[PDB]
């Protein structure tokens, strides 16, 4: 059988976060500890939140210490923080590194076993759901606010690591295009892309089945249409985003991704590496890798992309798939290449051995070796 | 709000041999004892021992109320409540069809919020402050996709009517999806249920609060039910296990954003007749969507595509005509009675039906305001040739 784990509770709109006191009276809860970064303070979106719970009488406290790529530093601090601050519930202010961040703190809060972070890596055998979560994304996105998984860094050990627990699903999620509109382009890209990789990697990966197909197919269709208006600034374009990039974690958090997320991981534990700047680069390439192993799923990709692939042989439809993300990369202004973000040719073979390691590589199609990811690094270094 | 909610099960587990994941999700999650809420059909057909012998192997505690009947009526409710208190059970296990499972809805919320001790109070958006005790819900009919929705639909035999109660707090825990606890549905039953999901996610689909993401789970459900019924009114495996999917992908939407006259139709008939409420929503659905046409958009389009009509090139409206004689044909084809008049409706209570049918909380869906004559009407085009 398959198992699905989604938001018991989800608002969708521009206006969601509008929801959220509410809610929160509905629950019965004294104060919450907001977790986010002082970016998304100083840019006056954490105060879209903490406005509204002031009008409303609701106490909160802040840690804003989380940074990108959260480490376990940062875990450890907003832990610190958390217990001290009397708070009975979290709210996730942010992107995938607020919301991560905020996964392992209310986990290890009722897990305290786990303490040392590192602990967490794979399926965590916790005994205990998180502390209550409500998510509010304002990346497009992550859907951080929809999965089981969070991926930490350790800076001593120097790698990214995947934590999977149906007991960290935050409890609410308000998915609020007017929480994102702030992002830059580059930023609208990045996540965009990062949101059709999830998509991507989900529609193929070795769990498939019929539900997450259809989740997935349908976050494509939306991504594919709405990414370019969204990087232009377009309104509605933004919110359909919104929901694309939610759709996608509907399906991939409960089936895998696969070599794309196990080779972009390393690069930021390496490098600090955006997520989605490394996920773009990578994709083509890795969908190249995959494509004798993914049926007649190539074909749908092109399709909703907007590709005319009637008449095209497998072959053909397959190029065309991989063309079409080439295309959508250069349109919103990734880079192509991994030497112009930073990767060194000299640290592929350690990258290679992460990724080999990595939790999310094994959900790929196509069984990697050592030598097929080194190959994948090079060919996605330079032209 | 501008904004959009949407409730759905936290955890859900879909296919065949998906019972076989309860026995651990209870151990996880710490509960002492189950009250299973069912009907005496389920547990001489074998269907209950399906899940008590898996937890009987498991070590884990049971009681059984079976007193749930067709239309679950305040009598059974507070019956069943009754026993769920006498029981020291901590959380319940629904396993049946939308009979047993909205009587363990009812249960669950009444127990946690004594306040509605006499049911009746619950209609309407229950002001509830508490969450229901714990459910973990497996269907047996394909379906009222009554694991996934909020809504609950009980009898008042006293006052001849289906109320409607609206809740987040009865949302279950658990769902357990699994074609196994379906399959010994007599085909005249998968036929009524599955034509129940069909109306689900076609009203779901056109209903006033339609939105994107309702859109897609209602055109996809539509898509999966109108492929694998006929298979499964035959009797065919993997076209069970879809019934089992599609009907559950049309309550993740309708749950969230209403239905349409089809089922504020159908409730006065169940009320009135004890008419089986899928059987009232096939009769009703084709002649409900002709009414409705005109304010759906190019909604029929998508309807008649996914039913397996040639819509390339058709205009709107052979496309409209193309989507209303799709449903007649599959209502056709599964055996469902085609007029009101077979099932044991009487003319003379049209006009009750029709008040009753204008006054349902789900006639207010409707992409078309009824009028009580607009009613009238239809019951009477539903009613013979
Ligand atoms: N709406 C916004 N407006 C402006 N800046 C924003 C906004 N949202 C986020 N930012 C800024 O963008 C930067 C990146 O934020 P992240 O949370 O790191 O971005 P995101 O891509 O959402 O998350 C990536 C993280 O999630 C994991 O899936 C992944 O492994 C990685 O750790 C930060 O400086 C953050 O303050
Ligand atoms: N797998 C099965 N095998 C055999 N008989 C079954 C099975 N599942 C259900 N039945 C029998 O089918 C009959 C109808 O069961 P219901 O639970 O009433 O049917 P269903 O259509 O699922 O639910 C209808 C109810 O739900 C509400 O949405 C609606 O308003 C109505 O009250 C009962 O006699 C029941 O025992
Ligand atoms: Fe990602
Ligand atoms: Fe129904």
């Amino acid at each position: 059988a398959n198992r699905m784990i989604l938001n018991e509770t989800a608002w969708f709109g521009r206006g969601a976060v509008g929801a959220l006191t509410d809610e929160v009276k509905r629950r019965g809860y004294q104060k919450a500890l907001i977790v986010t970064d002082k970016t998304l303070v100083q840019c006056g979106v954490v105060a879209k939140v903490t406005d509204k719970m002031d009008a409303a009488g609701l106490a909160w406290a802040i840690y804003d210490g989380v940074v990108p790529n959260p480490t376990i530093t940062v875990v450890k601090e907003g832990l610190g923080v958390f217990q001290n601050s009397g708070a009975d519930y979290l709210i996730a202010i942010g992107g995938g590194s607020p919301q991560d961040t905020c996964k392992a703190i209310g986990i290890i809060s009722n897990n305290p076993e786990f303490a040392d972070v590192r602990s967490l890596e794979g399926l965590s055998p916790t005994n205990k759901p998180s502390v209550p979560i409500l998510a509010i994304p304002t990346t497009a996105g992550t859907a951080a606010e929809v999965t089981i998984g969070y991926v930490i860094t350790d800076e001593e050990k120097r790698r990214k690591f995947v934590c999977v627990d149906p007991h960290d699903i935050p409890q609410v999620a308000f998915i609020d295009a007017d929480m994102m509109d702030g992002m830059p382009p580059a930023l609208k890209a990045a996540t965009g892309v990062d949101a059709l990789t999830h998509a991507i990697e989900g529609y193929i990966t070795r769990g498939a089945w019929a539900l997450t197909d259809a989740l997935h197919i349908k976050a494509i269709e939306i991504i594919a249409g709405a990414l370019r208006g969204s990087v232009a600034g377009d309104k509605d374009a933004g919110e359909e985003m919104a929901l694309g990039q939610y759709v996608a974690g509907m399906g991939f958090s409960n089936v895998g991704v696969g070599l794309v997320h196990g080779m972009a991981h390393p690069l930021g534990a390496f490098y600090n590496t955006p997520h989605g700047v490394a996920n773009a680069i990578l994709l083509p390439h890795v969908m190249r890798y995959n494509a004798d192993f993914t049926g007649e799923k190539y074909r749908d990709i092109a399709r909703v992309m907007g590709v005319k692939v009637e008449g095209m042989g497998l072959e053909e439809a397959r190029n065309a798939a991989v063309e079409a993300v080439f295309a959508l990369n250069r349109d919103v202004g990734i880079p192509p290449h991994l030497r112009d973000v930073g990767v060194r040719k000299e640290d592929i073979p350690a990258l290679a051995q992460a990724a080999l390691d990595d939790v999310c590589t094994g959900g790929n199609p196509r069984e990697a070796t050592l030598e097929d990811i080194v190959e994948l690094y090079h060919t996605a270094w330079t032209s």
